[PDB]
This record gives structure tokens, C-alpha cells and sequence, in this order.
DNA sequence: GTGTAATCAGTCCGCG
DNA sequence: GCGGACTGGTTAC
């Protein structure tokens, strides 16, 4: 097989290396590398290596790293550009694996591990590491088997072996319910001292070394606790085993504000699960704890326990073992769905990167660059020091607050990325610049033409038209990749709609699912053989078709972050490409594409309806217009359809058929205008959205900026088997909003889509009466806590004081003497309520840590104190107002003449 | 740990 | 009470 590498690092002088070898075994090498670094030479002199811009450079070849670091500060001290890659580790990956990686992920180690540490004296803090590990579970995809180590005998108390038995056992049968699927796969090993514990857990990170470190929040608690325990009792350099090259660095994190501590363990690749989650889900949560995630992506119940995590050791070490053995599962099956692993392993190694860099679009998009410019003997700029500057983005249109009955929508497939291509933009194919007309003046086609010569873009710049630029080559590969996993992902949503519809007339038979791949459109026979199976059967399969979407979203939704990602760095200062002309280019270009399709699409419906200056663009942001397709509708009649389908039908095949060829059209002229090298602006039909036929559904409405919501009945060739809300901006959709409210609003919303006036009354009416009944958590606001020292004046709130510290700071005066009791931590998320005038907590408002439960000494006054009415008015009503006084729909019925009977 | 545009909640305080 | 200046936080692209 290809040789791939597992991790890399510089040690001084040397590159130390874990890679699979051509027989597939792990192996670690030693390599004393001399790097490269370019020098510009004479006109002159014989060279086959050359800059961006076609200067030629000479080779320096160093007999160390350190040599040639010393080279860099010299030429800085002489002022002169030292160019190549500076990072010696992606240079010396790029001399190895010379090549297009192909990877096995069954040689590659992944680790999987979980700690715990009772403490009876609040939270355990990693840097201290005082109190005893008492449990580690450690799963090895390799062996796929978890390892457990249980501390029998602790000053916190001795106590029994964990029962494997007991373990299985359903929870009504006094059990844990491990979950039976890994009940076979558990190596229980109990220790008697800690000390033994940890030293037979070193050894068997020696015979097991991790490649790929993960579970949950492993980099700020995990990695660190086991690190500094292991220092504290054994001494540093037993510490330093966790590395496999016995180096690493206790660093620190420099952010908005404060600090906190990690260490880098050499050799291995910490790809902590929650950062992974927070990077490639695309979610926002209110709580990122394991329980609520789990919850969330999996549907499974909270892990149950009596009493706090601080004496559940002592009272229930049965529970306590199983519950640390389910928390390392939880995070397999999180992955089994999301594929983060699977990503992170694809990425890096199409980079060729480290595989934690997969976190920084910029070393990552470095790597890609400097591979593809060094394939054609080319050599890379030096990075420069920049200041931050602002610069332009997007335009968004301005819409009337109003219902929208009938929309179809229109945005650009990878808006950002097709521009870069199609205008050519890079930093080595910059050709110079036109003088400037107004925007509006490019967008209604009476600028003179920029160039002919070059390709434009109406900020000003031009670029050549001769050759494709390194950002456009390898920006395209990448959109490819998109759009593969894509396609999957847009099948499986297809087949996953074919099986909902089939559930509404199940068979009374016994069965089983099809063996099939989901994310190809499904087949006549496979349809077919559907339409005669079981409710088991069928939910079985719509469960793989879901599982193939996710797995299709991950796979997609991450490529298309990473090319918009490219666009981004154009404008970031640490990028080695940053430019802000490159920048700039990219969004005025979008800014002029997006008015003057609006102008097109304008014109040719004003055209083919006989009209005269009406506006049928709603509304449109950054690449997408929205269009009111009423009159469309109306010139048929709206009695000449048999039912909604048939509607869709009509505006699926008047978008596919008439406006999209005229979008085209238009989108051709542009780019001849701006004689830009391809045409690549292709907007497609988004959504078909409007009410249910024949019912007194508003349909949509918007009630501002990026706040709207559509009744949508297919979205991107997905024709739902029941239509689905496209809320966007709206309370809805915010993390901020109560779980509660957010339900209750978007039932109002889809009562006023899909059925109208009368019904939102009914519902609101409902709703208001019965609300103070809801759980305390479930209409509880959400904030994200930064910055509490700095409000904190004596325990009270300073000046300018936010609504959500405040709150913080009464809880922190109400738990004050407890050294158990939760401690809100800095820049993580609180639950917050407001309280009622008189109160015993002193102030209008009380937080407490997010996804948890408040403390039992003040839930029963938070309970008796919390303002219902102030958290209706604020959370549900004033949200409800704007959206029904944009719709131009009451809430409440008002008074009217027939009241007089 | 790529980017800008944008609405909103809340504080403070003016507005005769 | 609303709005502007401001901070804080979050979402649409
Ligand atoms: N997370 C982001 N970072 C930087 N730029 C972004 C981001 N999201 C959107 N944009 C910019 O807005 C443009 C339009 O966004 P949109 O969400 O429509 O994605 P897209 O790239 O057009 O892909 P799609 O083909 O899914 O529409 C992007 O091309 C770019
Ligand atoms: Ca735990
Ligand atoms: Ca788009
Ligand atoms: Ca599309
Ligand atoms: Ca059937
Ligand atoms: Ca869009």
C-alpha cells in the first residue's frame, strides 16, 4: 500500500515522524531534514524555481531547521523577502508524501477517553490536579474495546468492583443499561492505589499511543488533569510518556480576554469532540454539556443519578463506573452519525497537514497552496505584517414589511468561490486597475466597460484572462468535492420523502428493510417494494435515509465552510495571501451580481406579465433574490388547480423553464460586460413557498433585514410529503429564545402560513392562558457569560451592568458560603429569569449555569419568585407583535359589529 | 481557529 | 416612552 503519515513535529533540528508504512504497520522515524528557503536572484542566473510573479529565485539548502530560521531573522534584519515555506514540518510532509494521500482510517489509532475525579471541595481544577483519579475510560478504535480503570481504594473512600452484571441490566432492574451492543467489548481492569493505576495506564498508552486523541472537552479538562496529576505524583518526566517523543508544551490560550492553559502533547493529534461539534455542526446550543448534546443528536435520555457528581463515587460506584463507560460511548455515536473524525482525517490529509490544523482555514488553505505552487517548481511570498482594516461585504435589500402569499426564491450555487473563479481573482493574476464608476451605475449596464483586455470586477480591479490563478485551480477542487457529497446528500432527503409518504399506508405485514444505497435516488423497483412495506420496516429505512443525510451534510456543508473560508482569508491579516484588493473584488462583484439580476428578473416578469415598473424582487441578501410569483399564479386562476401539488408543479416548471434560461441570459451579459474569463454565475430556484391550497394560510411574510418565514413545499428539487417552515432570523431560530417559546412561536407562525387569522387567535389565546404551567428551564433565556469580573463591584452590579451578569451576580450572592453548589463559569452559557418586585434574591433577575438544573437550596424560591409576565411580554409577546403587525394579521380578535348578538 | 451585514436586548440619558 | 450611542450577543449570508 501508499505509505501515509499519522503526526509530524519539529523537535530542533529534527522531524519526528508516526506513519503507516507500505505494509500497513505504525512506525516512528527520526529524520535529521535540511530545509529549503528562495532567495530572488539576477535576471542572469540559471534557475528552475520562480516567485508568483515569474522572478526567478535561487535554492538555499540549510544544513539544519535551526540554520535556516537564523536565515530568516538576517534577511529580515537586511530587508530583504526570505520566501518558501517557513514551516518546515508542511515542507518536509510535502517532500514525503509527494503524491495524492490516500488514507486507511482501520491503521489509524483514534482514541476515545473520559476521566473522572471526585471532589469534595467544588471543581477539580487540571492545573492543580489535587484530588485523585478515580475512573479513566479509554476506547482504541484499533482494538475496538474500552479500556476501564477503576480506583477501588481513595481517600474519598474504598468500594466495591464495578459489576459488568449489574452494568447490563435494565435500569427498573436496579441495573445501568450499558447498552448491550458494547457489554462484550468492556476490559474492566480495578486498582487498589492510584499509583498503580496511572503507571499501568502509561504503559498502556506506550503499547496503544494514540494518533487521534478525541471525547469530550479532553483539551481543557481531560488531557490536562491526567497530565499534571501524573506530574504531581511521579514527577515530570513520567508525565512527558503521555507524548511519544516525551516532549511537550504547557501552552497557553490568548483570546478576548483571560487565559487558560493546555498542554501540547508531541506526537499526537487532540481533536477534542466539543470543539469539533462547535466547528463543523452548524448548530448553536443553549448548553454543551455531553447529557444535552447526546440528547440532542441522539435521543437519548439524561444519565440519571441521585445526589451531586461529588458523592456519587461514595453512595453509587456501581452507577458511577457505568456512567463513565456510557459517556466515552455517547461520543462514538455522536460521531457514528456526524462523521467530524471522518472529516477532519479527509481534509487534513488533502492538505497535508497535522490533523488538528483542520481547525485554522488558513494553515489549511497554506498547505493546499504551497503543495500546488511547489508542483510547478513555484515559490511561496513570505508573510507580511498587516494592519486591520475594514472593508465592504454584502448588499441586502431593503424589504416592505408585508404577507407574502406566493415566493420563489433564486440564489447563486457557492456565490463567493464561483466569483473568485469566474473573475480569475488570485494574488499572481492581479493585471492592474480601471477608474471607478458608482456601483449603480455598473448594475444598470451605463458604466463604460471596464476592460478589454482583462478580467474585472467593479471595484476597480483587473485581472488576466491567459492562465487560471492558484487560488481559482485549487478553489475549483474543492467546490468539485462540494458538490459530489451534495448530490448524496440532496438524494437521501429525496428517498428519506418517498418513505414518508409510503408511511401513510404501512402494510400489516412482517418484513424487512431494503438493502440499499440512500444516497442514490431510488429506483421504480426499489418504489415499489417500498409501497408494500411494514411501519417497521419503513421507519428503519427513513432512519438510514436520515443517517445518509447527515453524513451527506457533514461531508458537504464543511467543504463549502472551507472555500468560503478561502474568500474570508483573502481579507484576514495572519493570511499569507492577504489582499484586501483580492477581498474587495469578491464582495463588490457579489454587490453589483445581486442588483443587477434584480433589475433582469424584474424586467422580464414586468415583461411576460405586460406590466410597467412593478417589482417583483421582494427581497434579496448577499446572492439570493426573492420573488413574488402572486400575478403568475393569478394569470392562470387559482380555480384551474386541482390542489397544492399542482400549484408547485406550475411555479417548479415556470422557475425551471422560464426564469432560470432568463437569469442565465442575464447573468452572460454581465459577465461579457465585465469580460470576466468564465461564466459561472448560476442562480437556481431555491424554494416554492405559499399557503396550503384553498385555506386562508398568509403563506409568508418578512418583517425586516434577514427576519422572514415561508410556508415552503419543495426546496432545491425536494418536494416535502408536508410542507416545512423556512424561518429565518426570526426568535425561532435564536439559541437566546426559551426552547418553550421557541415552540409556541413557530406553531403561530405556522398557523399563520398555512391557516390563517382565526387560528393564530386561538392558538395566542391558548398559549397565554395555560404558559405558567411550563417548566422553569424550558422558558428560561439563554446568554453566553463574558466579562462577570468586570461588572462585579463588591457583588453587585457596576455601571452599564449587561441584563444576563446581572443576573450571574444575584446568583452568586444567593449560593455565597458553598463550596459545592455550581459556580457559573466565565464565557459559558447561563440560564437566566426575571424576578418579581420584593423578591429575596435582591434584584430583577437571577442566572444560573445552562443545561443544568439550579441548585436545590434556591429552586424552590427562583419557583415561587420567577415573573411569568415579564417573561411572556419580553420572550413571546413583543416577538409576536412584529411578526403579526408585518403580516398585517391580529393576535387578538377585536371588537366588531355582530358583538351586539 | 475565514469574512461583513444585520436585527435585537439592554443600559444610560436626553427630550422642554 | 422612544431614540440614539453604546455594549453585548447571535444570526444570515
Ligand atoms: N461562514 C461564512 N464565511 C464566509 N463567507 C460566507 C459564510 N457564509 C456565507 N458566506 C458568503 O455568502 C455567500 C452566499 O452564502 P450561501 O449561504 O448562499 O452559500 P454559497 O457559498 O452560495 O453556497 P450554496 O451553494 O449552498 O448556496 C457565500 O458564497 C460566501
Ligand atoms: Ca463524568
Ligand atoms: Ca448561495
Ligand atoms: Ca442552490
Ligand atoms: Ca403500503
Ligand atoms: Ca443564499
Amino acid at each position: 500500500m501508499k505509505e501515509f503519515y499519522l503526526t509530524v513535529e519539529q523537535i530542533g533540528d529534527s522531524i519526528f515522524e508516526r506513519y503507516i508504512d507500505s505494509n500497513g504497520r505504525e512506525r516512528t522515524r527520526e529524520v535529521e531534514y535540511k530545509p529549503s528557503l528562495f532567495a530572488h536572484c539576477p535576471e542572469s542566473q540559471a534557475t528552475k524555481y520562480f516567485d508568483i510573479y515569474g522572478k526567478p529565485c535561487t535554492r538555499k539548502l540549510f544544513a539544519n531547521m535551526r540554520d535556516a530560521s537564523q536565515w530568516i531573522k538576517r534577511m529580515e534584519d537586511i530587508g530583504l523577502e526570505a520566501l518558501g515555506m517557513d514551516d518546515f514540518k508542511l515542507a518536509y510532509l510535502s517532500d514525503t508524501y509527494n503524491y495524492e494521500i490516500k488514507y486507511d482510517h482501520t491503521k489509524i489509532r483514534v482514541a476515545n477517553f473520559d476521566i473522572e475525579v471526585t471532589s469534595p471541595d467544588g471543581f477539580p481544577e487540571p492545573s492543580q490536579a489535587k484530588h485523585p483519579i478515580d475512573a479513566i475510560t479509554h476506547y482504541d478504535s484499533i482494538d475496538d474495546r474500552f479500556y476501564v480503570f477503576d480506583l477501588l481504594n481513595s481517600p474519598y473512600g474504598n468500594v466495591e468492583e464495578w459489576s459488568i452484571e449489574i452494568a447490563a441490566k435494565l435500569q427498573e432492574q436496579g441495573g445501568d443499561e450499558v447498552p448491550s451492543e458494547i457489554i462484550d467489548k468492556i476490559i474492566y481492569m480495578p486498582f487498589d492505589n492510584e499509583k498503580e493505576l496511572l503507571m499501568e495506564y502509561l504503559n498502556f498508552w506506550q503499547q496503544k499511543t494514540p494518533v487521534i486523541l478525541t471525547g469530550w472537552n479532553v483539551e481543557s479538562f481531560a488531557i490536562p488533569y491526567v497530565y499534571n496529576r501524573i506530574k504531581n505524583i511521579f514527577g515530570e518526566s513520567t508525565a512527558k510518556r503521555l507524548s511519544p517523543h516525551r516532549k511537550t508544551r504547557v501552552k497557553v490560550i490568548e483570546n478576548m480576554y483571560g487565559s487558560r492553559e493546555i498542554i501540547t502533547l508531541f506526537g499526537i493529534s487532540v481533536l477534542d469532540y466539543i470543539d469539533l461539534y462547535k466547528k463543523f455542526s452548524f448548530t448553536n446550543q443553549p448548553s454543551y454539556s455531553l447529557d444535552y448534546i447526546s440528547e440532542f443528536e441522539l435521543n437519548v435520555g439524561k444519565l440519571k443519578y441521585d445526589g451531586p457528581i461529588s458523592k456519587l463515587r461514595e453512595s453509587n460506584h456501581q452507577r458511577y463506573i457505568s456512567y463513565n463507560i456510557i459517556a466515552v460511548y455517547r461520543v462514538l455515536q455522536i460521531d457514528a452519525k456526524r462523521q467530524f473524525i471522518n472529516l477532519s482525517l479527509d481534509m487534513g490529509y488533502y492538505a497535508k497537514i497535522q490533523i488538528q490544523s483542520v481547525f485554522s482555514p488558513i494553515k489549511t488553505w497554506d498547505a493546499i497552496i504551497f503543495n500546488s505552487l511547489k508542483e510547478q517548481n513555484k515559490v511561496i511570498p513570505q508573510g507580511r505584517s498587516h494592519p486591520v482594516q475594514p472593508y465592504p461585504g454584502a448588499f441586502v435589500k431593503e424589504p416592505i414589511p408585508n404577507r407574502y402569499k406566493y415566493v420563489m426564491s433564486f440564489d447563486l450555487t457557492s456565490a463567493y468561490p464561483s466569483i473568485i473563479r469566474q473573475v480569475n481573482i488570485s494574488p499572481e493574476t492581479i493585471a492592474g486597475t480601471f477608474k471607478v464608476a458608482p456601483l449603480h451605475d455598473y448594475i444598470n449596464a451605463v458604466a463604460e466597460r471596464p476592460s478589454d483586455v482583462y478580467s474585472c470586477s467593479p471595484n476597480g480591479m483587473m485581472y488576466y484572462k491567459d492562465r487560471d490563478g492558484v487560488v481559482p485551480t485549487e478553489i475549483t477542487k474543492v467546490f468539485n468535492q462540494r458538490k459530489e457529497h451534495k448530490g448524496y446528500m440532496l438524494a437521501a432527503q429525496r428517498n428519506g420523502e418517498i418513505i414518508k409518504e409510503a408511511l401513510h399506508n404501512p402494510n400489516l405485514s412482517v418484513d424487512e428493510p431494503l438493502d440499499v444505497d440512500y444516497r442514490f435516488d431510488f429506483s421504480d423497483e426499489i418504489k415499489e417494494k417500498i409501497k408494500k412495506l411494514s411501519a417497521k420496516s419503513l421507519n428503519e429505512m427513513l432512519f438510514r435515509a436520515q443517517r445518509t443525510e447527515v453524513a451527506g451534510m457533514t461531508a458537504q456543508i464543511n467543504r463549502k465552510a472551507l472555500i468560503n473560508g478561502l474568500a474570508g482569508a483573502l481579507g484576514n491579516v495572519w493570511f499569507r495571501y492577504y489582499d484586501l484588493r483580492n477581498a474587495t473584488a469578491i464582495t463588490t462583484f457579489g454587490q453589483m451580481a445581486l442588483q443587477w439580476i434584480e433589475r433582469k428578473v424584474n424586467e422580464y416578469l414586468n415583461e411576460v406579465c405586460g406590466t410597467e415598473g412593478e417589482a417583483f424582487v421582494l427581497y434579496g441578501d448577499t446572492d439570493s433574490i426573492y420573488v413574488s410569483a402572486d400575478k403568475i399564479i393569478d394569470k392562470v386562476g387559482e380555480s384551474k388547480f386541482r390542489d397544492t401539488n399542482h400549484w408547485v408543479d406550475f411555479l417548479d416548471k415556470f422557475a425551471r423553464e422560464r426564469m432560470e434560461p432568463a437569469i442565465d441570459r442575464g447573468f452572460r451579459e454581465m459577465c461579457e460586460y465585465m469580460n470576466n474569463k468564465q461564466h459561472l454565475m448560476f442562480m437556481d430556484r431555491e424554494a416554492i413557498a405559499g399557503p396550503p391550497l384553498g385555506s386562508k394560510g398568509i403563506g409568508g411574510f418578512w418583517t425586516g433585514k434577514k427576519r422572514y418565514a415561508l410556508n415552503v413545499w419543495d426546496m432545491e428539487g425536494t418536494r416535502y410529503a408536508e410542507p416545512k417552515l423556512k424561518i429565518m432570523g426570526l426568535e425561532t431560530q435564536k439559541s437566546s429564545t426559551p426552547k418553550a417559546v421557541q415552540k409556541a412561536l413557530k406553531e403561530c407562525i405556522r398557523r399563520m402560513l398555512q391557516e390563517g387569522e382565526e387560528s393564530l387567535q386561538e392558538y395566542f389565546k391558548e398559549f397565554e392562558k395555560e404558559f405558567r404551567q411550563l417548566n422553569y428551564i424550558s422558558i428560561a433565556s439563554v446568554s453566553s457569560a463574558n466579562n462577570i469580573a468586570k461588572y462585579d463591584v463588591g457583588g453587585f452590579p457596576g455601571p452599564k451592568c449587561p441584563f444576563h451578569i446581572r443576573g450571574i451576580l444575584t446568583y452568586n450572592r444567593a449560593i455565597k458560603g458553598n463550596i459545592d453548589a455550581p459556580q457559573v463559569v466565565e464565557g459559558e452559557k447561563v440560564y437566566v429569569l426575571p424576578l418579581r418586585e420584593g423578591n429575596p434574591f435582591g434584584d430583577k433577575c437571577i442566572a444560573w449555569p445552562s443545561g443544568t438544573e439550579i441548585t436545590d437550596l434556591i429552586k424552590d424560591d427562583v419557583l415561587h419568585w420567577m415573573d411569568y409576565t415579564v417573561l411572556l411580554e419580553k420572550t413571546f409577546i413583543k416577538p409576536l407583535e412584529g411578526f403579526t403587525s408585518a403580516a398585517k394579521l391580529d393576535y387578538e380578535k377585536k371588537a366588531s359589529l355582530f358583538d351586539m348578538f
